[PDB]
């Protein structure tokens, strides 16, 4: 009930790095368009779902600490495996619905916590999410590196402030990180009315979850294709990037 928080100084989060590698650990820590609640077991992922009373058939997102971890884990195509590179070497925050590798859910599987409920959906699908803030990334990469570990997430509730995630998140939560002001640089061309509260996705499935096939720099009018489902933080660069790496995309704001 009485919770601990502490201010981000841009290096690793050692305290909260402890209590995440914990067993049913949860923390909320800021990324570049607000905060969001992290977890690592099925445990953390009950309380998660309680504390924002979110709909159990809305699953949490894989959050990505490195190519090597994305790669490891999702089934990819050249053309989406250079749409992310890209994206990773211009530090664009991204997030694309993909499926797992066979071999992969297995692992995921063994652990036997039954977590595969909360973090993929019905068809086998998870969200995979790059650069999506450095306090977050860089307690994704101690946990898969030095643990052979992965971190999931939900946004915490709030217009960019850590004041307000509100009263029940707050106490249900271990640790609180604060950095409103690192929020607040992120679009400094913005008001609080008229900037992003949240990132982009992009679907690379169709709708049975299976993997949309191979362009080709010479084809035309290929479908199943990529679709743009939410809009969000830097959406011209994004489209930009599409455009350059397919010829066939379609634009569907809302469909998630």
């Amino acid at each position: 009930s009485m919770t601990k928080h502490i201010h981000w100084d841009g290096n690793l989060s050692q305290e909260g790095f402890e209590i995440v590698k914990g067993e049913g650990g949860v923390i909320v820590c800021p990324t570049k368009v607000g905060y969001i609640i992290m977890t690592s077991d099925k445990k953390g992922l009950e309380r998660k779902f309680e504390a924002k009373k979110r709909n159990r058939n809305k699953p949490g997102v894989v959050l990505c600490g490195s190519m090597e971890e994305l790669r490891a884990l999702a089934q990819l195509t050249p053309e989406i495996d250079a749409f992310y590179q890209k994206h990773w070497d211009e530090d664009i925050l991204l997030g694309c619905i993909l499926p797992w590798k066979a071999e992969a859910y297995e692992k995921l599987k063994a652990y036997g916590d039954g977590r595969e409920e909360l973090m993929t959906d019905i068809r086998g699908t998870s969200c995979f999410v790059i650069k999506f803030g450095v306090a977050g990334e860089q307690i994704a990469k101690e946990m898969w590196e030095k643990e052979g570990r992965m971190v999931y997430a939900s946004s915490a509730n709030n217009r960019g402030k850590v004041e307000g995630i509100g009263e029940r998140i707050e106490s249900m939560v271990d640790l609180v990180i604060e950095a409103d002001d690192y929020v607040a640089s992120i679009q400094p061309d913005k008001t609080i009315e008229t900037r992003y509260e949240q990132g982009v996705m992009v679907s690379m499935v169709d709708k049975d979850g299976k993997l949309i096939p191979q362009q080709g720099a010479d084809s035309r009018s290929v479908e199943p294709c990529p679709v743009v489902i939410r809009k969000g933080l830097d959406i011209d660069k994004i489209m930009m990037h599409l455009s350059d790496q397919f010829n066939s995309w379609n634009y569907r704001q809302g469909e998630y």
